[PDB]
């Protein structure tokens, strides 16, 4: 039903804020980008950087992806990020998450025309 790009976008984009507001940042956003309604998503990170500048990473450093895939790129700068990870209290269908924002090259997978990120692989 998603495109492979707009879920993506849905699962990783948040250019509304330069960083993640307060403790609570995850367990607001995961619930807001339905990533809680099937099941606890247990990791997800967004990215606090335009879309434009999230995109352009697909014409970034070519790397391998975790799984041995040649389509990984990984940005040459820094990007605010936020992690969101399932922490002790959480069982679904009430997800609880820890919010841990940093500053990270992100490596992401892309694909298509438009060549666009499809899939977040790591932040180093």
């Amino acid at each position: 039903k998603e495109t492979a790009a707009a879920k993506f976008e849905r699962q990783h984009m948040d250019s509304s804020t330069s960083a993640a507001s307060s403790s609570n940042y995850c367990n607001q956003m995961m619930k807001s980008r339905n990533l809680t309604k099937d099941r606890c998503k247990p990791v997800n990170t967004f990215v606090h950087e335009s879309l434009a500048d999230v995109q352009a990473v697909c014409s970034q450093k070519n790397v391998a992806c975790k799984n041995g895939q040649t389509n990984c790129y990984q940005s040459y700068s820094t990007m605010s990020i936020t992690d969101c990870r399932e922490t002790g209290s959480s069982k679904y269908p009430n997800c609880a998450y820890k919010t841990t924002q940093a500053n990270k090259h992100i490596i992401v997978a892309c694909e298509g025309n438009p060549y666009v990120p499809v899939h977040f692989d790591a932040s180093v």
